[PDB]
RNA sequence: UAUACGUUAAGUGGAAAAGGAUGUGGAGUUGCUUAGACAACCAGGAUGUUGGCUUAGAAGCAGCCACCAUUUAAAGAGUGC
């Protein structure tokens, strides 16, 4: 059991792992909004990037 | 509407506590202190260093260790914004 038992919800953690990192996309975004932080409005929804 | 010496001002006097309080007057103790104190005002309040760690960034000021040394009149690797 032990064996197979956290074999299997360990392999679960990992199939629900997989899905989502949602961090460095928006972080980079983040400091590039840092470094043109003097063409802002707060009352925008889109950006110009490099 | 006595005499003399001080008190209080709350009408306490003339209703009461915990507790509060730069209230008050009295004594008394004790460091600063007319080479001038304290305050105010004026001048400065710097350097390696943004101390290093971590942090995307932590740059006195998210958090961890450090908290040194120098110009020095003295300025903290920072007291708070």
């Amino acid at each position: 059991n032990e064996r197979k038992k956290n074999a299997n919800k360990i392999k679960k953690l990992e199939k629900t792992l997989e899905y989502s990192e949602n961090a460095k996309e928006f972080q980079l975004y983040g400091e590039l909004l840092t470094a043109n932080l003097y063409m802002l409005k707060k009352g925008d929804k889109q950006a110009e990037v490099i």
